[PDB]
């Protein structure tokens, strides 16, 4: 048997800070104003506005990702096939994971629009993605010749259409890598873990045990860098090969209280 | 002019987890059960009971200290004289700081009991310190030939005695390095920042009748790895050369919810 993994992105800048882009950018020059912010930010076609719509990970989000990769390495588990949602936070999580794993640099992050989160009409969000070349320029090890399974527009979709996207991409990834037999990881969003379970269960013949896809099956999102694991064939949910994680918060010190 | 810094220790294992010692130790052997726990625990005379009394930093706690050292390095600021409370969390913060700084191996951690937190009779605690030799074996760059300014016992003390301890050690450190003129850091507890300000203002002759020392001047403790800065002579409270930090929490995932 081989492993298929699903990993939620790490801690997000936009959820950790307030109006960070206007605070940190003086004109078009980014200034790091907190130790948990990125050291620098790569150019992107959408400018600093792109980063408002498409947040980076914090330093801790990179670290969270690296700890998972390190956990896999310690467990003696290799990875060959890495797919990420096109959201910057997911690509960066993939990279931090690869860094912790010490994967050979020939292992590339394949950016797969099939893995992007639900484009809910009730939550119109600005969609802005960095291109493979822009992500490589940033120093991310992205596959420049990967042709994705799913082509996605910027428009809202139904829930059915969403789950079909994810299922096509995940099942195609698993099917296409079967001859090689290397381990697979999907790096995406909180929902990705449940999508992986649904997709791989649906590869069996008998559909009687298979539950319909639901948004909102659970009330809370799985934590940052939550790791789900299956082994197969046949595909079964199992304990991942490294432990889970927990960290606490830490607020921002104001030196002026020292008077 | 010269820098003197004060740094609170990073995130503590005992405040982040519950009964982590009985949970992780199986037949006197430590097993890492969370990614944010230490990879291994160094031998100490007090064994697992010692770790109950004298918590390690979490992985994040090391990373927080590293971010501060890195931030100092980015700002072009060197450090020559490093003093740490004998609490394991403080010595580990000192090492993470030095790792981020890429300090020369000749820059050693001087374990100074003068810097230890208040021993309050209302709050009796087990006291169990790792020896400089045990710390060096753990891989901490501790100064073996350091002779501490303050010898300290296991007994509760009055608030006056506590502040006197801290001031003796901090003034001695600042007086004894003046000729050399290297930058100094005191790595300790939340109170260490206010102790440094009080000790260095008392080295001035400009303004006598400063604020009496107070436990409880503020309602909340400064954040993990909160960094305070003074420059002098004459000693002025100033902005540190690197930014503050903030991170959010992240809970522990239970893969069994996937089934
Ligand atoms: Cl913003
Ligand atoms: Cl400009
Ligand atoms: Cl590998
Ligand atoms: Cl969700
Ligand atoms: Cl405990
Ligand atoms: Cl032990
Ligand atoms: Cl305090
Ligand atoms: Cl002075
Ligand atoms: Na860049």
């Amino acid at each position: 048997r081989r492993w298929v993994f699903a990993l939620r992105h790490g801690e997000r800048v936009d959820l950790t800070y307030g109006p960070w882009v206007p605070h940190c950018f003086e004109n078009d020059t980014y200034v790091r104003k907190d130790l948990n912010l990125p050291l620098k930010l790569a150019h992107r076609a959408g400018g600093k506005g792109g980063y408002v719509k498409d947040t980076p990970l914090t330093r801790l989000g990179w670290f969270q990702a690296q700890l998972v990769g390190e956990g896999m390495r310690m467990a003696g588990v290799s990875i060959k096939h890495v797919y990420a949602s096109p959201a910057l936070r997911c690509v960066e999580t993939a990279q931090g994971f690869l860094d912790g794993l010490r994967a050979d640099p020939s292992v590339k992050i394949k950016v797969e629009p099939g893995l992007f989160e639900f484009k809910n009409w009730h939550m119109p969000k600005g969609i802005d993605f960095m291109t493979p070349i822009e992500l490589c320029k940033a120093g991310l090890n992205v596959d420049m010749t990967y042709k994705p399974y799913v082509e996605m527009d910027a428009s809202a979709e139904t829930m059915d259409e969403f789950f079909k996207r994810g299922e096509v991409a995940m099942q195609a990834a698993v099917n296409d890598t079967e001859k090689d037999g290397g381990n697979v990881i999907f790096i995406g969003h909180a929902i990705t873990l449940d999508q992986m379970v649904g997709a791989l269960h649906r590869l069996r013949d008998d559909m009687e045990d298979v539950q319909p896809y639901e948004i909102g099956r659970n009330l809370l999102k799985v934590p940052y860098c939550a790791l789900g694991a299956m082994r197969g064939k046949p595909w079964d949910v199992v304990s991942p090969p490294c432990p889970p994680s927990i960290n606490s918060s830490s607020g921002r010190f104001d030196w002026r209280i020292l008077i």
